[PDB]
């Protein structure tokens, strides 16, 4: 005859970099000669002293739920 | 005739680099050389004195319910 | 003619590199010569000093749960 | 007191779909139903029939000569 | 006192798909279904009934030579 | 006091498929399902009825040759 569900449930999800310290991460110094080179088809480069990456393609949550009551 | 579920639940994820403490994480020098070199191909390339990821593609939930009462 | 399912769980997953003191992880001096080569052939290159990775495809939960009641 | 060097040669190099007969070289049906997808990251795609290819990064050549007389 | 050198040398590379035949080489029916999926990183794909490649990154000659007449 | 080196050489690479004939190779039919999948990292897929290839990074020849006639 009654029913009452009570969800006070918490769902949380915390990704990448949180709640850190970084203190003097310094990169250091890089160098790049070249000389006479050839490149006869497709190329990417990258070249840096510091790099620094959060990506996070997940992280993600779901939350499903359902009720009936029938006679 | 009376029902009362009750869900005081957590769920929960902590990914990545989390609450952690990097002090002087210093990168050295680099040097790169390169003389007459041919590339006849795709080619793909990365040079750096200090690198930091955090990549985390998971780190999800998922919470699934379900009720019924029938007669 | 009475029931209460009470959850007071908790579903918990910490990943990666947390609560952690890196101090003073410096890297290496690099140093790379090349000379006179050919790559007729695909490439892919990579050269550093210091590298820090937290990876973490994993990390997930899932919670499922059902009840039913039924005359 | 004399002297002539007779080059007559030949460098040759011949790369690549050459010469060939193709005769009817039909591709076949292709059928590429998706439902419901994510893609929540870079992505590159290709659907054909028929694909036909000659790339050739090489086939090239070099000739390097050198004469002196000294007294 | 007197020289003559003679070069009718020949230098030759025929690489890849040459002088054939390729009679009725018809590609076969293909069909992809794909429901419900995610991709959460880096993804490519191919799709096809034929493909034909010659790719040669090969293929190169060289030739040197020198001579030299000293009192 | 004379001489009169003759050089009559053939040098001769051939690579890959060739004079070949290819005769009815038919490709056979092909059919992919795919439900509910998660990639929550790097793929490269391929999928075809015929692929047909020739690669030669190879294939190359080198010719080296000195004279020297000294008092």
């Amino acid at each position: 005859i009654v029913y009452k569900p009570v969800d006070l449930s918490k769902v949380t999800s915390k990704c990448g970099s949180l709640g850190n310290i970084h203190h003097k991460p310094g990169g250091g110094q890089v160098e790049v000669k070249s000389e006479k080179l050839d490149f006869k088809d497709r190329v990417q480069s990258k070249i840096g002293s510091l790099d620094n990456i959060t990506h996070v393609p997940g992280g993600g949550n779901k939350k499903i739920e359902t009720h009936k009551l029938t006679f």
